[PDB]
């Protein structure tokens, strides 16, 4: 079923290089202006956003007004929460890099984030658009065989589960 995911704007803490997850942080305003670049692009289809001021706002930027689901959220990393990439332990690293066996204090495992975003998509009963995180676009895309690091501001339509249809990014 064709599903279109969007990577909300970015954040400061995307240029600084710290995990961003529940925290709840606004988007800086080059990121507003990836929000709005968005309208006009994105096909009219009913649509669902995290939770999260970022997502949310880059959803109405959009020109969007979408129900709101905390199961879109980005991946909770617990007591990493804000940290710097630069000093995580090697396991920590590796564990994101090759996107597997990620067990953070306090927070989501990788496998318990999949299986929240991965079930909330088989809900749908109807291709939409859905305003969410680098993690859940990166969890698609990967399960779909590909590289999954996509631009903040960007998005992705992929026929689910079977296939990526494309990359849209606005520079
Ligand atoms: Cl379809
Ligand atoms: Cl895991
Ligand atoms: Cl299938």
């Amino acid at each position: 079923m064709e599903l279109w995911l969007v990577r909300h704007g970015e954040t400061l803490w995307n240029r600084e290089g710290r995990l961003l997850g529940w925290t709840d942080l606004p988007m800086t305003a080059e990121g507003e202006a990836q929000a709005r670049r968005l309208k006009g692009a994105l096909p009219s289809l009913p649509a669902f956003s995290s939770d999260l001021l970022r997502a949310r706002r880059t959803a109405e930027l959009a020109g969007f007004s979408p129900r709101l689901y905390p199961e879109l959220r980005e991946i909770h990393f617990g007591a990493l929460e804000g940290a710097l990439w630069e000093t995580l332990d090697p396991r920590y690293k590796e564990a994101l890099l090759r996107f597997q066996g990620f067990h953070p204090p306090g927070g989501e495992s990788l496998s318990a984030f999949q299986e929240r975003v991965f079930r909330f998509l088989e809900g749908l009963k109807a291709p939409a658009v859905l305003f969410t995180h680098g993690g859940v676009v990166r969890a698609v895309l990967r399960a779909l065989g590909e590289d999954g690091l996509v631009p903040p501001g960007s998005a992705v339509a992929v026929d689910w589960p079977r296939r990526v249809l494309v990359r849209l990014a606005l520079d």
